[PDB]
């Protein structure tokens, strides 16, 4: 580490982009940059930064970052006024904790219904009819929606939709005893996907690869995604539209928006370095461009950037979603919020506990919680 | 690599263990270099989960499940007539998902410590200390001081009228059954509470606090283990040390632990850690060298315990154990101890009220200590 930057970001962010972005700062400077994905990162760093070890670098959704600093894991970061100015306010207040900068935003995620024009010319405006869609659509062997069932975050907008809610935002602070995700409106949303399951509409354990493959080979009409997906289906040549999420009992889709970001650890002797790299490099048209074209950032936090990008009509979806959610909290209690509103969904799903417990477990874990089960 | 490194808590017989060391290093020149850091219990399972860490680990049994349960753990494995050698309950506070995970050593449980010159006659029951606070605050005295800062030293009056922490049913701990919030506990507490409340005991005192007072001849009377007792026979206080007082006619329940050792699931010298302890540690003059420098309490070597059962102190200690409750092992074990650290420091603080600050270890919420 002593006179190097090295740098974690998760596998399905433009990782190969970035690490061309690392090979001019080595070229200018001679500092080598090595880029890792490795799995579950959001977990591995503040085990290893725990010890004073990790990456020099962490990047992940800003809703992990308030934890970290919490924990103490992440340097404050100075930028002056002028490299402010280049960013948007509302990505800057998404790294901001207890009054302090402890990251540098990137790019701005929400998720989207995509779907297959072809297979399916006019896509549904809710929920509600995809059991008569998908029934009519294993007529030709196909289904109707594959996505995620392994993330909650994949789930959330269902979920917060009829109002399910993480924690109550009050006027300035976030309620820790008001939690939301046991209400009528939380329960709705996941029997509803339960529903579907029960009645096979979708499979209990499709995971993140067998989603994007099975739409990526025309093998199912609609998934839904953010927009680092992009790129595998402009490779596979799939007619898609990105667009509005169906509502549920006729209210909107409301996804957990992510701000990506970038944090420098704490323990890093190459601060210095690293703020180099992620202000005159990183966060530049070429920078990102660079990235972005590896997967796709989503609408990002550089405003001459983000102009180019603002005129595609993913873009615009994907804006008008973020738009219908909620940015993520980034408090500390965010980490087992996840942990347990994971397992309720997968719980609820499986058959393994039925949505109202698997709920309630999630609003209120007691000792018996995954959270306490000290596991791996 | 070919290195033993060994962590033990901060108030045991370190200096004994270091001398056992040398005489294993004598031996084998394999250099043991034994440390207390502050906080252990908390930074080994940090450390240890990155791969290095200690070589063998020193706690009470109740850690090691969590421990073990995480991957951090080497499943030891004695022969026949090494067990024998050792008392089964002690066997039976190592045992994780049916296997053997640490090394017992020896049985802990608090007693009641007093000063026989300002107190011939210690109380029976939790309910008198106050009046006898009364009689010797005029005296410029104290009747009672204890660690509050660690939920340990009270858990014996929480569970004296009822109060538990895992209902245990049929050979298991029942995770959602908490004891912690009933009437028993409350009760417990309360008094506590009402102690504090009344100035017959300060909401701050923490272990060196206490010690300090009750070995300066300040306090009549402290709740503490084996461990202490050196640190008094240097004072010349003239103390006893005996059953812990009652409350509402029940026995104090402490509960007891038993300190083990276990050997890093990381270790490359795992085959030398079975050796120190199997061949040095665990035989007489190996305990002997710990226990001369502070007391291990009841050990788990039936050749040593023989001679020291023989030692009153030891018999009292017994009978709180008995008294009392052997812990928990399950994972659940290191989040429970932290909520219900967090519940007393508030109750006696005036931080929470005992219920609600009760309510919150029984049932941790987002809100809880143990999601900041
Ligand atoms: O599923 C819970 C998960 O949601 C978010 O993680 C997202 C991430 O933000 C996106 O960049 C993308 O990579 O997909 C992830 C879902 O698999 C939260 O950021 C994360 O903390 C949380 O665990
Ligand atoms: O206070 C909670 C604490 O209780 C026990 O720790 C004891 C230990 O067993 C004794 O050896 C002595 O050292 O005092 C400690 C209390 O300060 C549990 O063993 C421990 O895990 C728990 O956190």
């Amino acid at each position: 580490e002593e006179g190097k930057l090295v740098i974690w970001i998760n596998g399905d962010k433009g990782y190969n982009g970035l690490a061309e972005v690392g090979k001019k700062f080595e070229k200018d400077t001679g500092i080598k940059v090595t880029v890792e994905h490795p799995d579950k990162l959001e977990e591995k760093f503040p085990q290893v930064a725990a010890t004073g070890d990790g990456p020099d670098i962490i990047f992940w959704a800003h809703d992990r970052f308030g934890g970290y600093a919490q924990s103490g894991l992440l340097a404050e970061i100075t930028p002056d006024k002028a490299f402010q100015d280049k960013l948007y306010p509302f990505t800057w207040d998404a790294v901001r904790y207890n009054g302090k900068l402890i990251a540098y935003p990137i790019a701005v995620e929400a998720l989207s219904l995509i779907y297959n024009k072809d297979l399916l010319p006019n896509p549904p405006k809710t929920w509600e009819e995809i059991p008569a869609l998908d029934r009519e659509l294993k007529a030709k062997g196909k289904s109707a929606l594959m996505f995620n069932l392994q993330e909650p975050y994949f789930t959330w907008p269902l979920i917060a939709a009829d109002g399910g809610y993480a924690f109550k935002y009050e006027n300035g602070k976030y309620d820790i005893k008001d939690v939301g995700v046991d209400n009528a409106g939380a329960k709705a949303g996941l029997t509803f996907l339960v529903d579907l399951i029960k009645n096979k509409h979708m499979n209990a354990d499709t995971d993140y690869s067998i989603a994007e493959a099975a739409f990526n080979k025309g093998e199912t009409a609609m998934t839904i995604n953010g927009p680092w997906a992009w790129s595998n289906i402009d490779t596979s040549k799939v007619n898609y539209g990105v667009t509005v999420l169906p509502t549920f009992k006729g209210q909107p889709s409301k996804p957990f928006v992510g701000v990506l970001s970038a944090g420098i650890n704490a323990a890093s002797p190459n601060k210095e370095l690293a703020k180099e790299f992620l202000e005159n490099y990183l966060l530049t048209d070429e920078g990102l461009e660079a990235v972005n074209k590896d997967k796709p950032l989503g609408a990002v936090a550089l405003k001459s950037y983000e102009e180019e990008l603002a005129k595609d009509p993913r873009i615009a979806a994907t804006m008008e979603n973020a738009q219908k959610g909620e940015i993520m909290p980034n408090i500390p209690q965010m980490s087992a919020f996840w942990y347990a509103v994971r397992t309720a969904v997968i719980n609820a799903a499986s058959g393994r506990q039925t949505v109202d417990e698997a709920l309630k477990d999630a609003a209120d874990p007691g000792y018996d919680s995954i959270i306490y089960r000290m596991t791996n």
